[PDB]
């Protein structure tokens, strides 16, 4: 309504019309995920939508931390504290909703002991170590990654550390729908997906699912 909004595949325009469900990421660190924006997508998931959850970083967001010059300790500090601070924003809204936070909220690392995540996640890390195409691809989103949280070096060794991030947000991006289940869901972000391009072109040996899009919004 106040967003414009682009599509993956033609099949995510087919997904988006039906309406039946969203997944707003909302990112650590960036300038972009501010409480007014938050407020923004939540607000805008609800009005068009049968449903909609909030994907939030996973505890793999201290890797990219690590990466740019943060003791282990001081990562896991910093990355519990913005987590906290957007899930107290996240709630809020789905409050003035009128909708119940209980199952609404999850962060990548929620579904670590998942029968569903678990299977998914394994053929994505294969892919890394046998696919090199892959690795690169992944190397270069985390390479993205650090770039985007540069708020306060680099090397290969660096963007291997930072992928576990990226390995471990895939699982969301191919087929969210057995893990968090929904019969067909969009993963919505503000910015395009180059993996996920590559990934619709048959590049690698991985597919998006049939029941499971990626949207681009952008404001109007």
């Amino acid at each position: 309504q106040n967003f414009k909004v682009d599509f993956l595949t033609k099949n995510c325009k087919q997904i988006y019309q039906r309406k039946k469900h969203v997944i707003l990421g909302i990112s650590p660190f960036t300038s972009k995920y501010n409480e007014s924006y938050i407020r923004k997508i939540i607000q805008w998931a609800n009005s068009n939508f049968d449903d909609f959850s909030i994907l939030l970083a996973g505890e793999e967001s201290k890797n990219l931390l690590e990466c740019l010059g943060y003791s282990s300790s001081k990562a896991n500090q910093k990355v519990r504290k913005e987590i906290k601070r957007q899930i107290r924003f996240c709630e809020d809204e789905i409050i003035k909703c009128n909708k119940t936070i209980t199952n609404r909220i999850h962060r990548f690392s929620d579904f670590k002991n998942n029968i569903y995540y678990i299977d998914i996640y394994k053929t994505i890390v294969d892919q890394f170590n046998t696919d090199s195409n892959f690795k690169n691809s992944c190397l270069k989103m985390s390479l993205q990654a650090l770039q985007s949280k540069g708020k306060n070096e680099i090397t290969d060794e660096t963007l291997e550390y930072a992928a576990q991030y990226v390995l471990a947000e895939l699982p969301f991006f191919l087929n969210a729908n057995p893990i968090i289940n929904t019969q067909e869901t969009l993963m919505a972000y503000h910015a395009p997906w180059e993996l996920g391009t590559n990934i619709i072109n048959d590049q690698f040996n991985l597919k998006m699912n049939e029941k499971q899009g990626y949207i681009i919004l952008t404001e109007k």
